DNA sequence: CCCCTCCC
């Protein structure tokens, strides 16, 4: 059972965002295709050190994506 | 034919660095993406009004980057 | 009227052209470094390639001086 | 205008 598409957000220290994205964005593109989740990384907010990541998919896809995001860091 | 990855440095007056970087760094992000060069702007340094920019890529990337840098300041 | 930071610039040259920069017994390049005051290093050609990288280190003036002298060599 | 493996 897939269940519904849901959206989850988390923040990431901006210092660490390059690890999830990777040179030429390869690593995030890989995370999106492997997990099947939509993954958005916002620009860092106004004078702040947090960057919001939005993950959208079934619960499994989102749990898949959270692991792949962890393994990146 | 891309050729070797090389590094060039130039300086800018520190009072011009804002035009290049942009609010929340958006302009410089755009310049890196578009030229495909790595572009690093150093902090202040200590005492002086010059700020070093390091550009790394193929010769075309670096030339592409130098135009986009100039386009940021001029306009 | 103000020298500024020592900075580094690289440019490539066709390998077939490097003899002109160097001179017999490395004398033209020696002359280029003393003249401009820039430090100038020419790498060995990278594998499978026609290009040699030249690294010039100095202030902006020294580097521009060196870039002219390199050009006048060719 | 202050970013920084920078993707969409």
């Amino acid at each position: 059972a897939m269940g519904p598409i849901i959206t989850t957000q988390v923040t990431i220290p901006k210092d660490l965002a390059g690890s999830i994205i990777g040179k030429g964005g390869q690593r995030i593109k890989q995370i999106r295709h492997e997990s099947g989740a939509s993954i958005k990384i916002d620009e860092p907010l106004e004078g702040s050190e947090d960057r919001i990541i939005t993950i959208t998919g079934t619960q499994d896809q989102i749990q898949n994506a959270q692991y792949l995001l962890q393994n990146s860091v």
